[PDB]
DNA sequence: AGCGTGGGACC
DNA sequence: TGGTCCCACGC
């Protein structure tokens, strides 16, 4: 919690100094990761990785119940719960 | 659905 | 630093 965002208009606080560094990019608008397929810029390398799958169609996450594939684990997570009742 | 994207964590 | 998951939330 000791790490406050220096931007004046912003008052968000962070427990980890590094979580502030990432956060600073929201204010600086820095997007240092580019998709070589569509040239779009992204603020995070991990977000670029999952974005690229929208081009290749790579879906490494399969639902345990029906086997349906998803590009992201969170999409699979959101899906799996539909099998309930 | 499709998928951007920030915060927390872990390495 | 900086890479990479999970999470969550949003549209
Ligand atoms: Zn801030
Ligand atoms: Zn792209
Ligand atoms: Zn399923």
């Amino acid at each position: 919690r000791p790490y406050a965002c220096p931007v004046e208009s912003c008052d968000r606080r962070f427990s980890r100094s590094a979580d502030l560094t990432r956060h600073i990019r929201i204010h600086t608008g820095q997007k240092p990761f580019q998709c070589r397929i569509c040239m779009r810029n992204f603020s995070r390398s991990d977000h670029l990785t999952t974005h690229i799958r929208t081009h290749t169609g790579e879906k490494p996450f399969a639902c345990d119940i029906c086997g349906r594939k998803f590009a992201r684990s969170d999409e699979r997570k959101r899906h799996t719960k539909i099998h309930l009742r």
